[PDB]
């Protein structure tokens, strides 16, 4: 049992709901909240820039450092860093950005990342400003995470869509 709440289940592993992903990590407090990060671990925008904002910015010093020490991600790669406020840790996850060019196959990688976590609270890798398509991000998510994941769909009209178009 965990404290996860309305959430609609799609498959042995998966669950669903609308809601900010922001204030859904900060009610519950998740073990792991993922980001939709780039390599750079520039949060500008998207669910990144909400993240980092609702830290005050902390995430962003935080992973400053971490680029300075280690350099780059990989698209389809990842970091464990601090939660915050939000979370006891984040998973900064880099799936490919099509208004990037980058290869959609990538999107399989980046959500084997989830795997290494029991339980974690995610948005659809690749969706929103990173260009993919959010059904098709589903669809990578349920037959690639084995571990249990909570996503957050910022959209009630996507939420919708996603769950009527669910096979
Ligand atoms: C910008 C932002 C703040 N909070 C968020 N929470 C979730 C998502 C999201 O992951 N998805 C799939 C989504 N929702 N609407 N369109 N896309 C995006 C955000």
């Amino acid at each position: 049992v965990n404290s996860f709440s309305g959430y609609l289940k799609l498959t042995d592993n998966v669950y669903i709901k609308n809601a900010d992903i922001v204030e859904e990590a900060k009610k519950v407090k998740p073990t792991v909240v993922v980001n939709a990060a780039n390599v750079y671990l520039k949060h500008g925008g998207g669910v990144a820039g909400a993240l980092n904002k609702a830290t005050n910015n902390a995430m962003q010093v935080e992973s400053d450092d971490y680029i300075a020490t280690n350099g780059p991600l990989k698209v389809g790669g990842s970091c464990v860093l601090s939660g915050h406020n939000l979370a006891k840790h984040c998973l900064h996850v880099v799936g490919p950005n099509v208004n990037k060019g980058e290869d959609i196959q990538l999107l399989k990688s980046a959500y084997e990342n989830f795997n290494q976590h029991e339980v974690l609270l995610a948005p659809l890798l690749s969706a929103g400003i990173f260009g993919a398509d959010p059904i098709h991000s589903l669809r990578v998510c349920v037959d690639t995470v084995r571990t249990n994941v909570y996503l957050a769909v910022f959209d009630k009209n996507l939420y919708d869509k996603l769950v009527s178009s669910f096979l």
